[PDB]
């Protein structure tokens, strides 16, 4: 039962923190190290479940468990910050890769099935993960980390236009108008990034962002009119 597998996750990825919270508290590494073993594990579990439900056809499965990994990459970098280890951060840098081409994946899924709410979260999933990306690229000082995020963001950005078509092709405006906004959302985030790093690309990026959102409010617009 993938409910059970879930709530499995879950406590995992609880019993982790905890295992982080009283590493903390009374400064044990043991307690950092299961911590990040016990993350880890969860994050495991996590895409087993992905993968299952892959194969079952179950959207909402999938997005729990690759929101999950996401979970348990967050709490990879928050154990990377404390343990002021490299390793723990390449790991946290690691699992947020995997989680957003696994968001794809659910996206992809929940295009298969005709899921639009589901792959608006997963686009929105893929956004979490760009910050996240961001996050661990201010920690790193890592320039890799830069440009895997921006691309990363662009990435969600783009596929919003595919959960736009999905939505206007089971007719859902709703779904659409929020994709816009998400849409918006990363052109936001590009420009933010362009303001305070001075970045050569996230201003160029920003730019191919807002046009696309300049043309989706336009066929959007369509979609209402008709």
């Amino acid at each position: 039962d993938p409910e059970d597998e879930l709530k499995r996750v879950e406590k995992l990825v609880k019993e982790a923190e905890e295992l982080l919270r009283q590493a903390k508290e009374k400064g044990s590494e043991e307690d950092l190290e299961k911590a990040l073993r016990t993350a880890e594990e969860a994050a495991r579990e996590a895409k087993k479940v992905l993968e299952q439900a892959e194969k079952e056809g179950d959207p909402e499965v999938a997005l729990r468990a690759v929101e999950l990994v996401v979970r348990v990459a967050e709490l990879l970098l928050r154990i990377a910050k404390e343990s002021g280890s490299e390793e723990a951060l390449e790991r946290a840098l690691r699992v947020a890769e995997e989680a957003a081409r696994l968001a794809k994946r659910v996206l992809e899924l929940a295009e298969k099935q005709g899921d639009p709410e589901v792959a608006l979260r997963a686009v929105e999933l893929v956004v979490r993960v760009a910050e996240l990306l961001l996050r661990i690229a201010k920690e790193s000082g890592s320039e890799e980390a830069l440009e895997r995020a921006l691309r990363v963001a662009e990435e969600a950005a783009r596929l919003a236009k595919r959960v736009l078509e999905l939505a206007e092709k089971q007719g859902d405006p709703e779904v659409a108008r929020r994709a816009v906004e998400l849409v918006k959302r990363v052109a936001e985030l590009l420009e933010r990034i362009a303001r305070e790093s001075g970045s050569e690309e996230a201003k160029e990026r920003a730019e191919r962002v807002r046009e696309e959102a300049r043309e989706l409010q336009e066929r959007v617009k369509e979609l209402r009119e008709r």
